[PDB]
């Protein structure tokens, strides 16, 4: 059983935990699916293979409406291919930030689904460990949509990368016992409690300028309902949170018992009989929170893609150089395709043609391969550049066009860019920056922060 015999790649869905997720189509039935591809080289394995294979076969037999459905598993010399159901509703928080109203009832409905999925996985002795908002996908982009939890089972068998672009935003949700090494299924209740806290206040209970500051707060395990917006929240909501954020895991409430809590029972009634004050301050805070996380994430991805495109620019140039036996710097369509594939080994027809459209619209003859390389690599970094700009614009909620030094400090702290380093970089871009930057200056900073 070879993966490529059955599935063809259609389009990339993203780079989630442990590797790329590619939208694929069954070659016979047309069935679309989301395949997580884990590189055995890039990602280390924790357990023996037998244990991994058994857990995988178990997961194929489990079905729950709030857990991502796993269909199939493949393996070759380099990779694992995990074939899951594709969900098109995006990440929960990216929906939440577009809503005009949000109440305790909305929060309770969300958390009841998460707790239902978790309870079922815990019954089968499967622990997530890395539960966070990113792992809550929607079937459709609407507040009416079901939540599907992704990544159950992976933490037990795969080591997470320490690359900051991957470990960004993780510190808020991780249980203290996970930091110290002894953990069980209760760690998922803790992570869910942090998410619930954020839904109801828009602020993480354990917050900080950078990873270590956040982790230090999580380890001490102390948090409060001191913020003004907690006055708008029921005592019942707060009581559940206290049980879910109980430090010693044996004293911490179970996912199953959390489903039986008064708050869940009361606020998830299909008929909203209780007061429904919109948590307006929480929505504004959550928008700020999401915006900050997505911008820091986009910033790191942009720098990563800039480095990647630097390499591939040199490699592709060398590839074409070898093919340039004439030494005239010009190649035809055929040769450009071969070289583009030669780099890929280190759809293709159509991508080349998009480049040739800009270079030689008429296509009357040969193409300066140097001209080609630029446009080829330039447009390949488009997604990251456009996503960076979109994230900047979304973070800039008042449409000021600027981000302040306080905001830069938050964004770079989350990104693990050193305070003195980015300040120095700012000074070089704009000596009279006046404690704020526009998008262009922000982008210039990112470029200097990755050796450009
Ligand atoms: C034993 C677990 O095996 C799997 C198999 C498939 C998976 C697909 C996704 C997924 N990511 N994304 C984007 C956010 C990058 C998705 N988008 C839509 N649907 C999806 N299903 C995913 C995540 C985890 C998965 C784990």
């Amino acid at each position: 059983a070879i993966f490529s015999d059955r599935y063809k790649g259609q389009r990339v869905l993203g780079k989630g935990s442990f590797g790329e997720v590619i939208l694929c189509k069954d070659k016979i039935t047309g069935q679309e699916c989301a395949v997580k591809v884990i590189s055995k080289r890039q990602v280390k394995q924790k357990t023996d293979k037998e244990s991994l294979l058994r857990e995988v076969q178990l997961l194929k037999q489990l079905d729950h409406p709030n857990i991502m459905k796993l269909y199939e598993f493949f393996e070759d010399k380099g990779y694992f291919y995990l074939v899951g159901e594709v969900y098109t509703g995006g990440e929960l928080f990216d929906e939440i930030i577009s809503r005009k109203r949000f109440s305790e009832v909305d929060a309770a409905r969300i958390i009841r689904q998460v707790l239902s999925g978790i309870t079922y996985m815990h019954k089968n002795k499967i622990v997530h460990r890395d539960l966070k908002p990113e792992n809550l996908l929607l079937e459709s982009k609407s507040k009416d949509a079901n939540i599907r939890i992704i990544d159950f089972g992976l933490s037990t068998h795969f080591e997470a990368s320490k690359k900051m672009k991957d470990k960004i935003g993780t510190a808020y949700y991780i249980a203290p016992e996970v930091l110290h090494g002894t953990y069980d299924e209760k760690c998922d209740v803790w992570s869910t409690g942090v998410i619930l806290y954020i839904l109801l206040s828009g602020c993480p209970p354990f917050n900080g300028a950078n990873e270590y500051d956040i982790l230090k707060k999580v380890e001490k395990g102390k948090y409060t309902f001191e913020l003004p917006q907690w006055k708008k929240v029921s005592e019942s909501a707060k009581d559940l949170i206290r049980k879910m954020l109980t430090y010693v895991p044996s004293m911490r409430i179970s996912a199953r018992d959390a489903l039986d809590h008064e708050w869940i029972q009361t606020y998830t009634k299909e008929q909203i009989s209780v007061d429904v004050p919109s948590l307006d301050n929480a929505i504004l805070n959550i928008r700020q929170f999401q915006g900050t996380q997505k911008l820091a994430q986009a910033a790191l991805l942009y720098m990563g893609s800039k480095l990647t495109s630097q390499d591939e620019t040199k490699e592709l140039t060398a590839i074409f150089h070898k093919m340039d036996k004439n030494g005239d710097g010009q190649l035809d369509r055929a040769e450009l395709i071969e070289g583009y594939k030669e780099l890929m080994r280190m759809a293709v027809e159509h991508e080349v043609d998009q480049v040739l459209d800009a270079v030689d619209f008429d296509k009357n003859g040969y193409i300066e391969y140097s001209e080609f390389v630029t446009v080829a690599m330039d447009r390949k970094t488009l997604l990251s550049r456009e996503r960076l700009e979109r994230a900047f614009r979304m973070f800039d909620s008042d449409n000021s066009g600027k981000i302040s030094s306080t905001e830069l400090a938050t964004i770079f702290g989350v990104s693990d860019v050193d305070s003195e380093t980015w300040k120095s970089v700012l000074s070089e871009v704009d000596k009279n920056n006046d404690g704020e930057v526009d998008f262009d200056e922000f982008q210039q900073m990112l470029l200097k922060l990755c050796g450009n």
